[PDB]
């Protein structure tokens, strides 16, 4: 009867994108923001999402202290006008909000929906019999709180995720209703799989009606690979729900993984039929695969032996502050995966749509966590308080806590999506100590996922194993997991996996090495916790700065490398973030405001570690390469002086996959060096230098001017990588380098341009930190600067003048352009003073 066409049609109008045209306002009136015709000449209109606190300047009294970014959070109104069509009436609608921090009411036409504490987990609303007859507009009223201190980090505040409508029949399949399974997969691969899917349907209507369900799998983007599959029909009555399922068979699906940049991905098409005529369909992403873990070996996935490099996350995106974006999760996320990451942990909250999306898309697998408290709390305005109460939400279960409801609506809304392979069920709970209440609470939180979802590692990630011989009561709290996470516990890991034979173990978090880009210190020592005045708010580029608790790059994975029992970690972190500045942690009168941890800085420029990675992770056959550091300008004494030898020379380093690298210094040959190879104690191989302490080719170089070049080759002595460091002049130039053409004149995406101090031949200008002015005409939107610099309290943000502005760090910055829903170009242009200005033009229009 009805046409594919009209089906996908039908799947497209389901769920609208409801982010366009609110009204903003810090501290508005409670009474003036719920009622309706209210007056808005005094309110911010926007689209979503919006972080408020990301255009605040910053405050050292700020109660959020340096660990929540020095910016304040406060009370605010977010208010939304709108019409039902004519025609969707009858219809149940629902109202997604992906997240909100926090501690959010929503209110529909004076009333109150409910009341939501959780600022990152996803929650939605049926607001359908909050609705008014016959059409007339509806007033959405959103009230979020930051009240401080809440974090131990930059959590922004208000509606920094999208928000969705769901306009369905009232016979529908229910918020995240769906559940696909293929428990043979391993089994069946080579023929027929197959796939076990089930949809609780609801029946919102006073009548009883007949229902059936029909399924199809197509290949995402791709072509279809089962027919339809009918469900029996059968008679739902007024105001229940029931879970239809169905097997379908899958001849020879290609299989999710992180070994390629593009996995295959699979979606299921339901079709729901209300006596006989559909009314309802949708579909669902997910994907073939499947994985083991043993205590010895580690992990494999689809039967490849793998280990997981993995970066904890947290949710900021530097200058867009919370805001969630498609084009920047994706540049973010695209980048890990270029370094060689193939996992990633969602430190210490629930992901975004986008996150998992992104994750799915590009082959990179994922911890999600629920929290990062339990009943006792880290900060007072946390979670913590909310934990053991019980629940408000319309939807809550009888005797469900916020805990209960809010771990189980998370593990609902992902449990179809491949790349999630482990749930996390708190990160550093210092409660969680083996106590009978720690206990009680460990079992219940693991039943809760296991009613939904027994195919993920239900895990932890612990610091209590590094505190002695990591021995104590919290160990009864690992027994109840699926597998337990060491935080910096290498160094007990040989007498922890003695005593737990039947453990599957690995990193959930590691290293928290500290580094400024372009800054270095002391390559020839360890430094532990180094913030004295003589470091000027800077860490060393060259890696050898880590916090007390912390190692380097090279001690966390040369350790990883070597132990087939611990099967990875989740390195502390791919990319730098607002707030938690240690080394100078909560030293407020300080300058800091950002991290040091991140592989990237917050300007997703890479800082060298980046590249020691690469050489790790990524096979010399699928991208050789070689990087350099540091910079070759020493004309400055006090910069070299920190840095040379006793010698006078610079000490250069390469990393690199190649067999070996030599060093030129102006033509001139320095020496061919080779990486030594060695095999782990279970026939693994790898390449070390000088000793197991470097993973570097290292050269002491006396300083002269110009060119370093590095030849990097094949054990058969040919050329396969180079990489050039140039001593530059005096700045003479802002340069603009577009990553993007072009991008979508969607008013979503966005594109990243970076802007160089450059000399007179074109060199980056390490050390420079010249002011850049910046002026956008066409179809564009600045909405970001940054230069990922820690002590910088510069504006992210638009000036109060509404100019845009922000000084180079060692060379470089970023500035951040969002599309219109104009097709055509915008033209970015930097000016600087007493150097020649620069611009770039990127088009807008067609998406690919
Ligand atoms: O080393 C910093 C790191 N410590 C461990 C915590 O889990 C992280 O959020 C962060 O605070």
């Amino acid at each position: 009867a009805v046409t594919n066409e009209e089906v996908n049609q039908m799947i497209e109008d389901r769920k609208v994108d409801f982010n366009q045209n609110w009204y903003f306002k810090l501290n508005a009136n409670s009474k003036e923001a719920i009622k309706p015709d209210a007056d808005v000449s005094t309110w911010k209109k926007l689209d979503l999402p919006y972080d408020w606190s990301i255009f605040n300047d910053f405050d050292h009294e700020s109660p959020a202290q340096n660990e929540g970014g020095q910016l304040n959070g406060g009370e605010a109104w977010y208010r939304k006008t709108f019409k039902l069509d004519e025609k969707d009436l009858k219809k149940n609608v629902r109202l997604t909000f992906d997240g909100v921090y926090m501690d959010s009411q929503v209110y529909v036409n004076g009333q109150l929906v409910g009341h939501y504490p959780n600022g990152y987990n996803q929650f939605s609303y049926d607001i359908t019999k909050y609705l008014q007859k016959d059409g007339r507009e509806n007033v959405i009223a959103v009230h979020a709180v930051n009240k401080q201190p809440s974090s131990r980090w930059y959590s922004g505040s208000g509606i920094y995720r999208d928000v969705t409508l769901q306009v369905t029949d009232k016979v529908h399949v229910e918020k995240n209703g769906t559940t696909i399974l293929t428990p043979k997969l391993e089994e069946q691969q080579h023929g027929k799989v197959e796939t076990h899917v089930t949809s609780k349907i609801v029946n919102t209507d006073d009548k009883d009606h007949e229902l059936v369900a029909e399924y199809q799998i197509v290949e995402r983007g791709g072509h279809a690979v089962t027919g339809l599959v009918r469900t029996a029909s059968r008679t739902l009555k007024a105001h229940e729900s029931t879970s239809l399922d169905a097997i379908l068979e899958v001849e020879r699906p290609k299989l999710w993984t992180v070994l390629n940049d593009k996995p295959a991905l699979y979606e299921l098409i339901t079709r729901v039929y209300r006596d006989g005529q559909l009314v309802d369909a949708k579909k669902d992403l997910f994907g073939y695969r499947y994985y083991h873990w043993t205590p010895n070996e580690g992990f494999s996935l689809n039967g490849e032996r793998i280990k997981f490099h993995g970066v904890s996350l947290h949710h900021d995106h530097g200058a867009l502050g919370a805001e969630e974006n498609y084009k920047a999760e994706y540049r973010r996320l695209k980048q890990m995966k270029e370094m060689g990451v193939n996992s990633i942990r969602t430190t210490h909250n629930p992901a975004s749509e986008q996150t998992l999306q992104i994750a799915a898309e590009l082959g990179l697998l994922v911890q999600e966590e629920a929290f990062d408290t339990w009943y006792g709390g880290k900060k007072p305005y946390d979670y913590g308080r909310f934990f053991e109460k019980d629940a408000t939400h319309p939807e809550a279960r009888k005797g469900e806590k916020w805990s209960d409801f809010d771990l189980r609506t998370m593990v609902e809304r992902g449990k179809n999506n491949p790349a999630i392979f482990m749930w996390s069920i708190g990160n550093e709970i210092g409660e969680a100590n083996g106590d009978a209440h720690s206990l009680a609470t460990v079992k219940r939180l693991v039943k809760v996922i296991k009613d939904v979802d027994k195919t993920r590692y239900v895990t932890m990630g612990a610091d209590k194993f590094r505190f002695g011989n990591g021995s104590g009561g919290h160990e009864k709290i690992a027994d109840e997991l699926d597998a337990v996470g060491f935080n910096y516990s290498e160094d007990n890991y040989k007498a922890l996996r003695a005593k737990h034979p039947k453990w599957l173990i690995y990193g959930s978090e590691t290293s928290s090495a500290t580094r400024t880009r372009g800054s270095y210190y002391r390559p020839e020592r360890e430094l532990k916790h180094s913030n004295g005045p003589e470091r000027n708010y800077e860490q060393s580029d060259y890696g050898n700065d880590r916090v007390g608790w912390g190692k380097t790059a090279t001690a966390s994975w040369t350790f990883d490398r070597d132990n087939a029992g611990y099967a990875g970690q989740f390195i502390w972190t791919g990319t730098d973030y607002i707030g938690e500045p240690t080394p100078w942690h909560n030293q407020n009168q300080t300058p800091v405001k950002s991290s040091y941890f991140g592989i990237v800085d917050t300007a997703g420029i890479p800082k060298h570690d980046f590249y020691l990675y690469q050489s790790q992770w990524v096979s010399v056959k699928k991208k050789p390469m070689v990087h350099l550091l540091p910079h070759w300008n020493w004309e400055n004494k006090e910069l070299a002086s920190k840095v040379a030898d006793s010698e006078g020379k610079i000490p250069v380093r390469a990393y690199s996959n190649a067999s070996s690298v030599e060093l030129f210094l102006n033509g001139k040959s320095l020496g061919l060096k080779t990486f030594n190879k060695k095999q782990t104690s279970d026939g693994r191989t790898y390449q070390e230098g000088a000793n197991a302490n470097e993973l570097y080719l290292e050269w002491k170089v006396a300083y002269q001017p110009g060119t370093l070049e590095a030849i990097a080759r094949d054990e058969s002595g040919k050329e396969i990588a180079r990489d050039k460091i140039t001593t530059a002049g005096k700045p003479a130039a802002v340069r603009l380098i577009k990553e993007d053409h072009a991008i979508a004149a969607d008013g979503k995406d966005l594109t990243y341009i970076y802007y160089e101090i450059v000399d007179s031949q074109g060199n980056v200008v390490p050390t420079a930190n010249n002011l850049v002015r910046f002026q956008l005409h066409g179809q564009g939107q600045l909405v970001g600067v940054d230069n990922g610099e820690q002590a910088s309290r510069e504006r992210y943000k638009a000036q109060a003048d509404g100019s845009w502005i922000r000084k180079a760090f060692n060379g470089k910055g970023v500035a951040i352009v969002k599309s219109t829903e104009q097709a055509g170009k915008f033209t970015l242009t930097a000016h600087s003073d007493l150097l020649k200005s620069n611009q770039v033009t990127v088009f807008t229009g067609k998406k690919e």
